[PDB]
C-alpha cells in the first residue's frame, strides 16, 4: 500500500492548507485521533488504523464538513457517501491507486528550514457508479425549511443544472472558497492507465446507514414515500 500525502504543510489561502507530499506506506494513527476517525471514517477504524492521514488532517476534514452538513445533515445516507468520498481521498491506505499528484511547490519549515513539498493539485479517480450513487442519494434532499433542493446550494449552480460529476467537480474546486486546493476528478468504473478508481459501496437514501441511524424522510427521498 502507498500514500500520496501525509500531514499538513503550507498555507494555500485564508486559513487553508496544502498537505505534505509523501509516497511511503500508510502509518498507524495515533490513539489521540481515534475519536475523529470513529466519527468521520469508521470504515477505517480497525487493526492498526494505518492511514495516509494524520490527526491534523482529520481535524481539518471535520472543520471543512460544516457546509455539507449545513445542507445535507437531515439525510444521513446522502451525507454518508459524501463523507466517504472525502475519507477515501484524505486517509485511504491505498491512495496511490486512485490519486495522482499533478502539481507541487516547496514548503520550508520556518524553524529548522528543512524543505518539504506542498501538494498543490491532484487528480482523483472516482468510480462512475460511486459518483452517480452519491448524487442519487442526495438529489431530493430539501434545503432545511425550504422547497428547493439542497444540491442547489452546494453545486455552485441551481439544482436543475447540478449533475453528479459537476457537483463533485465544484466541491473539489478551490475557487469555491472552501476547498483549500483543487482536486481534478476523473470518473470511470474501469481502471485508467493502471489507476483503479475509488468505487466504495454506497447507501441509498432509503437505507439505514447503521443500526442507530434511520433512512431519510419522504420529503428528502422520494423512494421512501
Ligand atoms: C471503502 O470500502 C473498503 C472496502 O470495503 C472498506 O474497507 C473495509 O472496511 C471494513 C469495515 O471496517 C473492514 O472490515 C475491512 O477489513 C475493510 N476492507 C478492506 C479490503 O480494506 C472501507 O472501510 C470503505 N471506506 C470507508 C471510508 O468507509
Ligand atoms: C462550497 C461547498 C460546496 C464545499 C463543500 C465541500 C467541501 C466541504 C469539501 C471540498 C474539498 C474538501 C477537502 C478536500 C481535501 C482535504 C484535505 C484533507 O487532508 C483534509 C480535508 C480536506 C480539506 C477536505 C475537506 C472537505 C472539502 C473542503
Ligand atoms: C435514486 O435511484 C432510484 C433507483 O435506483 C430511484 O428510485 C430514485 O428516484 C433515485 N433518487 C433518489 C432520491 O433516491
Amino acid at each position: 500500500q502507498s500514500c500520496v500525502w501525509y500531514g499538513e504543510c503550507g498555507i494555500a489561502y485564508g486559513d487553508k492548507r496544502y498537505n505534505c507530499e509523501y509516497s511511503g506506506p500508510p502509518k498507524p494513527l495515533p490513539k489521540d485521533g481515534y475519536d475523529l476517525v470513529q466519527e468521520l471514517c469508521p470504515g477505517f477504524f480497525f487493526g492498526q488504523v494505518s492511514l495516509c492521514c494524520d490527526v491534523r488532517q482529520l481535524q481539518t476534514l471535520k472543520d471543512n464538513l460544516q457546509l455539507p452538513l449545513q445542507f445535507l445533515s437531515r439525510c444521513p445516507s446522502c451525507f454518508y457517501n459524501l463523507l466517504n468520498l472525502f475519507c477515501e481521498l484524505t486517509c485511504s491506505p491505498r491512495q496511490s491507486q486512485f490519486l495522482q499528484v499533478t502539481a507541487t511547490e516547496d514548503y520550508v519549515d520556518p524553524v529548522t528550514n528543512q524543505t518539504k513539498t506542498n501538494v498543490k493539485e491532484l487528480q482523483y479517480y472516482v468510480g462512475q457508479s460511486f459518483a452517480n450513487a452519491m448524487y442519487n442519494a442526495c438529489r431530493d434532499v430539501e434545503a432545511p425549511s425550504s422547497n428547493d433542493k439542497a444540491l442547489g446550494l452546494l453545486c455552485g449552480k441551481d439544482a436543475d443544472a447540478c449533475q453528479a460529476t459537476n457537483w463533485i467537480e465544484y466541491m473539489f474546486n478551490k475557487d469555491n472558497g472552501q476547498a483549500p486546493f483543487t482536486i481534478t476528478p476523473v470518473f470511470s468504473d474501469f481502471p485508467v492507465h493502471g489507476m483503479e478508481p475509488m468505487n466504495n459501496a454506497t447507501k441509498g437514501c432509503d437505507e439505514s446507514v447503521d443500526e442507530v441511524t434511520a433512512p431519510c424522510s419522504c420529503q428528502d427521498c422520494s423512494i421512501v414515500c
